[PDB]
């Protein structure tokens, strides 16, 4: 077993969002993508197999999947079609995901809080909070 498995593994559904449109604006997502992505109610599937973590997002907008080893940079094509260099670490029980592209950076933190999995996305000074519960 691991901390990761106990905390995060499973299937999660989006229950609330705050400031997601504003976050996407800051990131540079265009109007039509923001509108359609903002309507999505994704299920997010986290699994662990050895050192490899997989995060899969299924929605009516886009289905995405990343697999990675903590601390090891990888190339990620985001749902909004940015080509980014990503590194994900586990810091004090929080999954911290940094994406770098075009001289820009954004950080996505995923943590447990009570029965929720809380996703905080930060771009410059703008934060969006997305709350998931077990499916
Ligand atoms: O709703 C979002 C938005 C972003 C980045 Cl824009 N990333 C993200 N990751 C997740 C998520 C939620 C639950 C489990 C795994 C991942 N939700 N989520």
């Amino acid at each position: 077993g691991s901390h990761m498995c106990d905390a995060f593994v499973g299937t999660w559904k989006l229950v609330s969002s705050e400031n997601f449109d504003d976050y996407m604006k800051e990131v540079g997502v265009g109007f039509a993508t923001r509108k359609v992505a903002g309507m999505a109610k994704p299920n997010m599937i986290i699994s662990v197999n050895g050192d490899v973590i997989t995060i899969k997002s299924e929605s009516t907008f886009k289905n995405t999947e990343i697999s990675f080893i903590l601390g090891q940079e990888f190339d990620e094509v985001t749902a909004d079609d940015r080509k980014v260099k990503s590194t994900i670490t586990l810091d004090g029980g929080v999954l911290v995901h940094v994406q770098k592209w075009d001289g820009k950076s954004t950080t996505i933190k995923r943590k447990r809080e009570d029965d929720k999995l809380v996703v905080e996305c930060v771009m410059k000074g703008v934060t969006s909070t997305r709350v998931y519960e077990r499916a």
